[PDB]
């Protein structure tokens, strides 16, 4: 790796031997990055050195590659063209993503250059460096010394501004982020890098803009500056290898050159610029005619931004063949540059009949990389995506994926059975998972890759637009959780956030439209998401905000009723249940062998009738356990207790069955441990019970099972409206009274210990002092205050102790049979301290934390018990329809079942009426994003800008044109002079 | 820990803190605020440089017509040599 | 101190540079945690080596 950097580079002296300088380089005693670093030799190949640039070092490919030659003037450049370096090309680079080649000393052009970048990235703030890469000669270094050692990563303490010495040696701009010293073994001459120079800017002009390639080739340009008679020779030995350049209007051999192409005299305009060897020269001004199209001249117009659009026009004249080609080399690479407002303001003003493909290339362009302006710019102008949409180009679509991403990993556990509906399916499932018209696939291209206003735009221009918001907010929560990295696991759930939210504000216009078609949008099978129903997606996906609305809370009431008017009061319903021929008559209203089935069909009196069985059950178990329970034999209606117990064991085995992963679910749980729990104590008592030595335990076990069926009534009664939330709340307030009892229990052993022990009791059980000390200084909180038992003064005196010390007889046949008097007082005093703490500092304070508690609580309990409502109404649907001691036939019913294994057009006339509301959701959103302050203050901004360039041009352009009249009115005057001499 | 570690924590620490500085800026910049203070100075730099053209031009138009005043009569004493 | 306008302004000079190590040690915290529980557990040696 490290060591693989001498391994290849390879340096002569010719004597040539494998190099030692691949540095990890910076400067001391000041704050630039670490630069990387690779000493070269001159005849190698840039094929490597590009794959160290882009591998090894790690860089980004070119959008484009300017390379700066000249310097004649030495010193000090004008500040014309150092505005012209600082504001034409060093934002250039930072706008499109480029690389700037130029000497990477401090001496010639490169000092300016590393000014210009220093200066542009004070006042600039864009999160993002520009790239300079700087090529000198091994010879002229000023301290190569210090870049020897093989290890690897060093840094290398270079040291600059010092031993200032002039001519020879020369130090390195700190300017540069890499840089590449050509070896040429000669260790002090001028350089024969021009060579490896020109192959490593024809092998950059050969390579391909893109993720893997796949764009137009990455356009390289030179730009010139004064220079010298080298330079010209610079000049011819580059354009001999199709590299397109650029011309300053400073002086020396660029001014030659643009006089040359503003029109012997020729010979005498060569004899002055260098003064020096006209013929040859001449040949090379001959070379120059030669090729005659890839020299532009600047200074015609000169402005901000008019540069880049002045180097797309230096590749409009310099293509060659085709101008189809060039405006599509013009298009592609201003997708490429990331610049909309090259675009759409010089390509698409109508000069240019555009075809198809030319577009369609373009937009794949666009697509591979991640260009959202582009593709609402391409798509905006009349193309179909019916024709555009190759398997070709879909497999293309999956193939930029970046190689640590989480799709990398799950497309390659696809290829171990693209694969894309495996995918889908392995994430989601049997239902719920698409298969594998346009729209949906890039809607589902555009969340498998976690893109977002690409994924924003195609949900605005596809269809079936609800159930594809859920399904949205499904999908990024389950790959949210599966991640890797904090960064996006975040940027997933906020983006699950915005889908989440739209699917909100779609279906709340739907539902003021009408009520009936907004529930004929909900309660449909999804063609796209395996056929599931919008409440399951919502379901799945935790859309807790989705079902908290308005619209499908009543709907769920719909649900609930079922066939029956929704708004049928409950005493109705109770005296219709009671007298089954009283449902055909005028009570309630239906409709919203048929109304039979339509009374007993809805999951109201499925119910109710599951409720008035349990409360009938609970009602025996009492009768058998108060009244008639005998010891030797069981009697009838004890026997029907047994029976009754042993068709809820079915039913909680058709619920727990209805294998190993619906028993972990079935053991997860609270209240499927709780209907557990009551079997099995009920099994232990009746196991107990029959056997002759165990009577009583039995007893007793039945008794305490009736408490935990009987707790059971209240998670049956959490599908109600009025009592549902409350019943949530009520789970959420033990962590208030674990503090209270932690408090009160330290406080009790307090008091209580210290009270048994003042007081002196005769009778010295163990339970009896476990009485006495935690028995009863727990009822005082309750109001039960015994002072006959701890109080002599309300006592009677006695000689009750054999022993020294005055002692007293309390009432009580558990109060201790004698009991001292000694410092009786501090025992009034403890009774008056506990009351105290006890029965206002710490019942106050347990209020005052319920109130509190409650309040922060009561927003979150309600949404999450109108998220679960679904849960409880469905699972209130698929039940066997007969009461628990009738559902054993419904069993069997099942078990031998066991042993013997809308239309199309109002579909359409649905989804239409959908996207309707949909573009007048998106058409009201976009006016009231425009119409804001924030939005009308940038526009007026952009007008000012506008008029301050207006007011630029006339101030100096009405100068030349009041000076030019007066260059008439001068002589004129003079003439009429010259007239007057005449006269 | 060792040495190499903690030159690798600091510049670490000191990237997530240049983000942090660069993207507090772009927040205070883009606000509505900071955008009415350019605004306002834009503004009063269109008002400097009307009011040179004002005055400039009405010099200049004087000076086209001092020019204009005697080619006219000089063209009446070219009407006089008529 | 013994000036309440120079009093006040320490005062409320450090809770800005509160406020920035608090920011700061956020977007620390976001991107990694190992990483950030190593920032904080360390011995600066500008500090008398105090955590
Ligand atoms: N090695 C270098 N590479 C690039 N730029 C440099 C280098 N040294 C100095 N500069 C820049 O040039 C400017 C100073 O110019 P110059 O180097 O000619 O004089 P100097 O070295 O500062 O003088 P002295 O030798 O007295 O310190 C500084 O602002 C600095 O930014």
């Amino acid at each position: 790796p490290k060591i693989f950097r001498k391994k290849v580079c390879t340096t002569f002296i010719t004597t040539e031997k494998p190099t030692d300088a691949y540095g990890d380089l910076d400067f001391t005693y000041s704050g630039r990055k670490h630069s990387n670093f690779l000493r070269l030799s001159d005849r190698t190949d840039p094929a490597t050195v590009y794959s160290l640039v882009t591998r090894s070092w790690g860089f980004r490919a070119p959008n484009l590659v300017v390379s700066v030659l000249g310097g004649s003037g030495g010193p000090v450049l004008q500040t014309w063209l150092q505005d012209l370096l600082r504001r034409g090309l060093v934002r250039a680079a930072q706008s499109t993503g480029a690389w700037i080649v130029t000497g990477g000393l401090h001496t010639g052009i490169g000092r300016h250059v590393g000014v210009a970048v220093r200066d542009h990235q004070t006042a600039s703030t864009g999160s993002s460096k520009v790239v300079a890469m700087g090529v000198a000669p091994w010879g002229v270094v000023r301290n190569r010394d210090m870049l020897i050692n093989p290890k690897g990563s060093f840094p290398a303490r270079y040291r600059w501004r010092g031993d200032p010495e002039d001519g020879v040696e020369f130090p390195l701009d700190y300017n540069y982020s890499a840089f590449f010293l050509v070896d040429d073994g000669t260790y002090g001459r001028l350089g024969g890098e021009n060579r490896f120079r020109l192959r490593f800017e024809s092998y950059v002009a050969q390579q391909k803009t893109g993720v893997g390639g796949t764009g137009i080739d990455i356009p390289v340009l030179l730009l010139l500056i004064d220079g010298d008679e080298k330079m010209l020779k610079r000049i011819e030995d580059a354009t001999q290898a199709q590299l397109p350049c650029l011309l300053v209007a400073g002086s020396g051999g660029a001014a030659d050159c643009l006089v040359e192409t503003l029109e012997e005299a020729r010979d005498r305009i060569r004899r002055y610029f260098p003064k020096g060897d006209p013929e040859v020269l001449q040949a090379q001004v001959e070379r120059i005619m030669t090729r005659k199209e890839l020299l532009t001249v600047y200074s015609s117009e000169d402005g901000s931004e008019e540069f880049e659009t002045i180097v797309l026009r230096a590749l409009v004249k310099a293509c060659g063949s085709s101008e189809a080609s060039a405006y599509l080399d013009e298009l592609r690479l201003a997708v490429a540059w990331n610049r909309v407002d090259i675009a759409q303001s010089e390509l698409f003003r109508g000069d240019i009949q555009w075809r198809s493909f030319h577009l369609e290339a373009s937009l794949m362009d666009a697509l591979l990389n991640d260009r959202p302006e582009f593709v609402r710019l391409l798509i905006s102008h009349g193309l179909s995506l019916g024709h555009f949409l190759t398997p070709v180009r879909l497999a293309q679509l999956y193939s930029a994926v970046s190689p640590n991403s989480l799709i990398r990993n799950l497309l390659d556990q696809a290829s171990h059975a693209p694969n894309v509906g495996q995918v889908l399916r392995t994430l989601l499932g049997e239902t719920c998972a698409p298969r594998y018209a346009p729209w949906s696939d890039l809607l589902i291209w555009a969340l498998l890759l976690n893109r977002a206003q690409m994924a924003i735009y195609f949900w605005e221009k596809g269809s079936n637009s609800v159930a594809s918001a859920l399904g949205a907010c499904l999908l990024l929560r389950v790959m949210a959780r599966l991640e890797s990295e904090a960064e996006e696991a975040a940027r997933r759930k906020d983006l699950a956030a915005t889908f989440e939210s739209m699917s909100v504000d779609l279906f709340g216009e739907c539902y003021h439209n009408s009520e009936e078609r907004a529930a004929r949008l909900l309660l449909r099978r999804c063609p796209l998401w395996g056929e599931a129903t919008c409440l399951q997606l919502a379901m799945q996906a935790d859309a807790r905000a989705f079902f908290a609305q308005d619209g499908v809370q009543s709907l769920l009431t719909q649900k609930w009723w079922g066939e029956m008017d929704s708004t049928t009061p409950i005493w109705a319903l109770l005296l219709a249940f009671f007298c089954p021929p009283l449902i055909y008559t005028n009570l309630i209203v239906f409709r919203k062998s048929k109304r039979w089935s339509d009374f007993w069909g809805a999951p109201v009196t499925a119910f109710l009738g599951n409720v008035v069985s349990y409360l009938l059950f609970l009602l025996l178990f009492a009768h058998v356990l108060l009244v008639d329970f005998q010891p030797t034999k069981p009697s009838v209606s004890e026997l029907l207790l047994y029976f009754w117990a042993f068709t809820l064991l079915c039913e909680e085995l058709r619920q727990g069955l209805g294998l190993r992963h619906r028993l972990h679910l079935y053991l997860s749980d609270t209240w499927n441990q709780c209907d557990l729990l009551a079997l099995t104590c009920f099994l232990l008592g009746v196991g107990c019970r029959l056997t002759p030595g165990l009577f009583d335990l039995g007893r007793t076990v039945l008794c305490l099972d009736f408490m935990i069926f009987t707790l059971r009534l209240l998670h049956i009664f959490t599908v109600n409206k009025q009592l549902g939330p409350k019943i949530v709340i009520v789970s959420k307030m033990m962590k208030d009274v674990f503090f209270f009892l932690f408090f009160l229990c330290v406080w009790l052993v307090a008091y209580g210990v210290a009270t048994e022990g003042i007081l002196r009791p005769q009778d010295r059980s163990l339970p009896s002092i476990l009485r006495r000390v935690f028995y009863r200084p727990y009822l005082q909180i309750f109001g039960q205050i015994p002072q006959e038992e701890m109080d002599v003064a309300l006592m009677i005196p006695g000689n009750c102790s054999m022993e020294r010390g005055s002692w007293a007889h309390p009432e009580g046949p558990v109060a201790g049979s004698c009991v001292s008097q000694y410092a009786n007082w501090l025992v009034v005093l403890l009774l008056i301290v506990f009351l105290l703490v006890a029965n206002i500092l710490l019942l106050n304070l347990l209020i005052a934390m319920f109130s509190y508690t409650f309040s922060k609580v009561h927003g979150n309990s309600d949404l999450y018990w109108k998220a679960q409502r679904y849960s409880l109404i469905r699972e209130f649907h698929s039940r066997p329809a007969l009461a628990p001691p009738l559902i054993i036939i419904s069993h069997v019913r099942l078990l031998i079942k066991w042993l013997r294994r809308l239309s199309k057009e109002a579909e359409r006339k649905l989804l239409t009426w959908e996207s309707v509301h949909k573009e007048n959701f998106l058409l009201a959103q976009a006016r009231d994003k425009r119409d804001s302050d924030s939005e009308r203050l940038k526009r007026t901004s952009q007008k000012v800008d506008t008029a301050l360039k207006q007011l630029g041009q006339i101030r100096e352009y009405d100068r030349r044109l009041r000076g030019l009249e007066r260059e008439v009115q001068h002589c004129s005057r003079v003439l009429t002079w010259m007239a007057e001499a005449l006269s």
